[PDB]
């Protein structure tokens, strides 16, 4: 059926664009293709945490897989499962595998929370024709109030054995001259006090975070996407993938949308029609469908900036092994709260999140995800003979960043006379994983497949408002930066179009 307007999506720009829909009584549906995440399952939880995975771990799987960092503790509990609309998919490119959730809420369903703005001369770099002021003065604390971003308390912090890891990193990266920044989060952190005190259920001290949290994290469908329903104006389908956009002959889009079950079976093909078309389906999900309308001719006018641009927001994991006097604990919060930032807008620049661990006894590993600024970007092409966009991206094409990541952490492995691990990413010594992205930016890039408040180039009220519109890079862990922008875009396009 018409509703006036569809979101396809639920993640970050889906939930700012629904909300903001909703409230300017505009009747809207969002299509998810993943599961509402509110049955209790099997053991009672929703969610399954890191150290007992099962098909509620992985979309369409048929075993599952440990945390990045961690198969060598974590692969004895790997299993296999039936394929399953599991909250985290791991989508392989020839040499690149992106992490996205599946879910109503997308990918703060799965995410650690981190909630950091970018800095604003690296935001003016990046998008030149955004105002930046509106950005800092309106936009960005909005989004830190929506949100629900809050601060770790500092003592409690310091006393926890629950942050030893973060501690322990902390002291080495000193010795270096590099200083470390606490990092907001959505995670409540009063309610992280009370699991350490065993005062409520644990969650983030219960090795849950990356198939979801139990409890604790402030997941968009606690805050947005509820805001949304709250309206009267919203109603999200859940199951519902869209596959094909097409512009009306009497104006408007219609979609074709598979409704599957949690199993994968088909149980209908669904025409569904709109006035305005709002897609929030991700950098990989918004690029495929345009790639896909451009390149099977249902939506011809779109421009050839329709795939391009993408990056991996520069991402890059490393380990080193500690001194046997610096044990980085048995219990580690699942929630990062340090990273070191060494960004300062040049080619050398980092910024570093502090990963803890799960395995649950020591190993002496401190872990982390580093940001970095590497120049290269990738292409989504269409495939006509499988109907996928594919990523283009060739490893090589990361070198820059192993290169920035590795001259960071040599600096501290030289100050503290320690070595990297080398066999924490599979049995080949390497020291850098270098083919997987959690924070996939670009391939429908704003003010180049868009305008530069996402209305997409070559039609009327269709919009993109996701990640896809980032130009590869922001800096810093990237939701805050995508629910910000989305703000800004929904409240002109609502203005000026709506
Ligand atoms: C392991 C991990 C850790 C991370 N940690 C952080 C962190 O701490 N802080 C941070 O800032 N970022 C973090 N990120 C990144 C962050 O989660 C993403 O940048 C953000 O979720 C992207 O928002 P989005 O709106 O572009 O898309 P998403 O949040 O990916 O949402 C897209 C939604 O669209 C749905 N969808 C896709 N295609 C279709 C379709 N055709 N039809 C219907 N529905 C569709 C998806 O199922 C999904 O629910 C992390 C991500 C991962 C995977
Ligand atoms: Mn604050
Ligand atoms: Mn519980
Ligand atoms: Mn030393």
């Amino acid at each position: 059926g018409y509703v006036p307007a569809v979101v396809i999506g639920t993640g970050y720009g889906a939930a700012v664009s629904a909300l903001r829909l909703g409230e300017a009584g505009v009747q809207t549906l969002m299509l998810e293709m993943g599961q509402l995440w509110n049955q209790p399952g099997p053991d009672g939880n929703i969610f399954c945490g890191m150290l007992n995975p099962d098909k509620r771990s992985s979309w369409f799987k048929n075993r599952t897989e440990a945390p990045l960092g961690s198969f060598l503790w974590l692969d004895v509990v790997n299993r296999n499962i039936d394929p399953y609309a599991g909250v985290l998919d791991r989508v392989n490119y020839d040499q690149m595998s992106v992490y996205v959730g599946r879910g109503v809420g997308g990918g703060s369903l799965v995410n650690g929370g981190m909630a950091v703005e970018p800095k604003r001369s690296y935001f003016e770099e990046i998008l030149p024709r955004v105002d930046s002021s509106e950005m800092y003065d309106r936009y960005f604390p909005r989004a830190n109030s929506m949100l629900r971003v809050n601060h770790i308390d500092t003592k409690w912090f310091e006393d926890t054995e629950w942050y030893k890891f973060a501690r322990v990193s902390r002291e080495q990266a000193g010795k270096a001259g590099l200083g470390t920044v606490f990092v907001p989060n959505v995670y409540d952190f009063g309610y992280m006090q009370r699991e350490a005190a065993g005062e409520v259920p644990k969650s983030a001290l219960a090795t849950e975070v990356i198939y979801g949290n139990n409890h604790g994290k402030q997941s968009l469908d606690k805050t947005y996407l509820a805001a949304a329903l709250g309206t009267g104006k919203v109603t999200i389908q859940t199951l519902h993938q869209v596959k094909t956009i097409r512009q009306t002959k009497d104006g408007g889009y219609a979609l074709t949308v598979e409704q599957k079950d949690t199993d994968g079976k088909l149980l209908a093909t669904k025409e569904i029609s709109c006035r305005y078309l709002f897609l929030g389906a991700g950098s990989l999900g918004s690029t495929e469908l345009l790639v896909r309308a451009r390149d099977t001719g249902t939506l011809p006018n779109l421009n050839s900036e329709v795939g391009a641009g993408w990056g991996p927001n520069g991402n890059i994991m490393t380990a080193r092994a500690n001194h046997m006097w610096n044990p980085t604990g048995a219990h580690q919060s699942s929630i990062p709260a340090l990273g070191i930032d060494a960004w300062d807008n040049s080619d050398s620049s980092v910024f570093a999140e502090i990963a803890p661990m799960p395995a649950g006894l020591e190993t002496w590993v401190s872990l982390y995800l580093a940001i970095t600024k590497n120049p290269q970007r990738g292409t989504f092409v269409y495939d006509a003979a499988t109907d996928r966009a594919k990523l283009n991206w060739t490893r090589d094409q990361n070198a820059p960043a192993v290169n920035a990541a590795k001259a960071l952490f040599d600096r501290i492995n030289k100050a503290n006379g320690t070595i990297y691990r080398y066999d924490l990413f599979g049995t080949q010594l390497k020291a850098f994983a270098d083919d997987f992205c959690y924070h996939p930016l670009g391939g429908c890039v704003l003010g180049k497949a868009t305008d530069d408040y996402g209305r997409v180039a070559g039609y009327k009220n269709l919009y993109v408002t996701d990640g896809s519109l980032i130009p590869g890079s922001v800096g810093v862990n990237p939701f805050v930066t995508i629910t910000a922008l989305a703000e800004r875009n929904v409240e002109r396009i609502i203005k000026q179009d709506v």
